[PDB]
Parts: C-alpha cells; sequence; structure tokens
C-alpha cells in the first residue's frame, strides 16, 4: 500500500479528490485522466515514500484553456508547497504534453496534494500521470 514516486503514479488512482471528475484518455497509453479541474481543486495521493531526496516532479497534461498551475503539498491541501508546476494551453483536452518543475523533497512518507489553481473563470486542465525525479 505504499506509492512509489519515482515511477508514474496515475492521476486517477487518487485516495480522495475535491472537484474533479475522471474519464478515458486519448493519450498514448490509453488509460484514464483527471478532468473538470478548477482553481482550489486537488487530489491526495496517500503513503507515498521517498527513499532518497525528490528534485522535480514531471507532470503529463492538457488543456484547451490558458492552463494555471499545480502546486505540490503534503499533509493537507494547506501543507507547505514544496514546488510548482507551469501548465499551460496544450492545444486541447486530450492534446497531451509533459511539464516539469522543481521541488524539494526530503525522503520519507507522505501524504501528497496537487494543489490546481488559476483563473476561477474557466476549466483548467487535465492530468494523465506525474512521477517525481531525484
Ligand atoms: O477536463 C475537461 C473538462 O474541463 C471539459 O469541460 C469543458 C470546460 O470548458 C468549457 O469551455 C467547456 O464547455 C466544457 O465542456 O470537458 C472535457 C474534459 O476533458
Ligand atoms: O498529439 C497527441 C494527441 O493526439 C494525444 O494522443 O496526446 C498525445 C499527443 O502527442
Ligand atoms: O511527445 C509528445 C507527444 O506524445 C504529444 O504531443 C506533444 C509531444 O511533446
Ligand atoms: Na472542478
Ligand atoms: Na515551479
Ligand atoms: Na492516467
Amino acid at each position: 500500500d505504499l506509492k512509489n514516486p519515482y515511477e508514474r503514479i496515475q492521476a486517477e488512482a487518487y485516495d480522495a479528490m475535491s472537484g474533479i471528475q475522471t474519464e478515458g484518455t486519448d493519450d498514448d497509453g490509453g488509460g484514464d485522466n483527471i478532468g473538470w479541474i478548477n482553481d482550489g481543486d486537488w487530489v491526495k495521493y496517500e503513503r507515498v515514500h521517498f527513499e532518497r531526496d525528490a528534485s522535480s516532479i514531471e507532470v503529463r497534461v492538457a488543456s484547451d484553456t490558458p492552463g494555471g498551475r499545480i502546486e505540490i503539498r503534503t499533509g493537507s491541501p494547506t501543507g507547505t508547497l514544496l514546488g510548482d508546476v507551469q501548465v499551460p494551453n496544450t492545444g486541447g483536452w486530450q492534446q497531451w504534453q509533459t511539464v516539469t518543475g522543481n521541488v524539494q523533497i526530503q525522503p520519507g512518507t507522505y501524504d501528497v496534494y496537487l494543489v490546481f489553481k488559476g483563473s476561477p473563470e474557466y476549466d483548467l486542465m487535465n492530468v494523465n500521470w506525474f512521477v517525481f525525479r531525484a
């Protein structure tokens, strides 16, 4: 039941969420993505174990709007910001690209939250999976 942050974590495999819905993805490899993402929404992945320090996160994203950002926090949706990732317009809801952002995460087991932020006026993005790099 521990998750491995150094291999892809599928975004739909969350343990709790606020604000979002899942759908089948047209990204290569098929599977699913989370979507209907708005400013202040989040997803929680429990028991993410880091054996060594993480220095960045890579996220597979799509957006038909101006996009937004993903904040990486632990413990709760308000927990200390460990890094963020900018998500641009990608040309459509199933036009997928990989983006990256720096993080600083020390070894330990965490409840990881991705908290989505941007304009309140439009849905922000879709996310297929994410993975950390050491
Ligand atoms: O996650 C995506 C949803 O956000 C998307 O919903 C659209 C949001 O933008 C609006 O301008 C559209 O009316 C609305 O349907 O649907 C696709 C899904 O991948
Ligand atoms: O352009 C491609 C798009 O059609 C989808 O499959 O997501 C991956 C992209 O490279
Ligand atoms: Na939402
Ligand atoms: Na960043
Ligand atoms: Na996925």
